[PDB]
């Protein structure tokens, strides 16, 4: 179906799903001039204590790192969000190249990667539900620049090997995604969408202004991973990004001076 190259690209997702040219699309990018200070914003609460970690999966676009979210164990709450958000999952993009591989974008500058937490509004009882309202998701986007080791990024990378091609999972339990939180959780906020298909108008977006830094060798086992499935021809899994989407009648918000 749909992708990254250049036959089944971003460029293309509008023709089967016609919601890719809407009104609230993401990525976009985060003019800081234009981006105004909100002090009615509140601190974000992300409550992690308690998460469950249960399986890592290529699903051919990304991994993703399950959690159970069969009740509220690791929450996001506050900031610009009404009610509990559980986390249901993360996953992350990235470049061929440490000079792209964001989705996001701050000042035009890309990132070289871009982690995304993803948590529902259980005023929604299930995740389905919660895609089709417009306050359904919350997901925590934090930038990857490229420098120092991230710790607790560390089991992620190792596992990956595991997990080569499409398709293939494994166990992934005990994991604590506080360890990939950089030291702020200052914050730019907007309303937007999923950033691949459906595309879903779904999603109120927290980009997290600080980066955390991982290194060379972490961000090039994410880029080891292979689009394809087992045997078929080996298609190396880099440059899963959206680029910036316009961002039409819409205002980013600042959480700091
Ligand atoms: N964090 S993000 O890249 O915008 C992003 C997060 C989640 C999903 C997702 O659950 N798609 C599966 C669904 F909902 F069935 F359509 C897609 C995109
Ligand atoms: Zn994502």
């Amino acid at each position: 179906h749909w992708g990254y190259g250049k036959h089944n690209g971003p460029e293309h997702w509008h023709k089967d799903f016609p919601i890719a040219k809407g009104e609230r699309q993401s990525p976009v990018d985060i003019d800081t001039h234009t981006a105004k200070y909100d002090p009615s914003l509140k601190p974000l609460s992300v409550s992690y204590d308690q998460a469950t970690s249960l399986r890592i999966l290529n699903n051919g676009h990304a991994f993703n790192v399950e959690f159970d979210d069969s009740q509220d164990k690791a929450v996001l709450k506050g900031g610009p969000l009404d009610g509990t958000y559980r986390l249901i999952q993360f996953h992350f993009h990235w470049g061929s190249l440490d000079g792209q591989g964001s989705e996001h974008t701050v000042d035009k500058k890309k990132y070289a990667a871009e982690l995304h937490l993803v948590h529902w509004n259980t005023k929604y009882g299930d995740f389905g539900k919660a895609v089709q309202q417009p306050d359904g998701l919350a997901v925590l986007g934090i930038f990857l620049k490229v420098g120092s080791a991230k710790p607790g990024l560390q089991k992620v990378v190792d596992v990956l090997d595991s997990i080569k091609t499409k398709g293939k999972s494994a166990d992934f339990t005990n994991f604590d995604p506080r360890g990939l939180l950089p030291e702020s959780l200052d914050y730019w906020t907007y309303p937007g969408s999923l950033t691949t298909p459906p595309l879903l108008e779904c999603v109120t977006w927290i980009v997290l202004k600080e980066p955390i830094s991982v290194s060379s060798e972490q961000v090039l086992k994410f880029r080891k991973l292979n689009f394809n499935g087992e045997g078929e021809p080996e298609e190396l899994m880099v440059d899963n990004w959206r680029p910036a989407q316009p961002l039409k009648n819409r205002q980013i918000k600042a959480s700091f001076k």
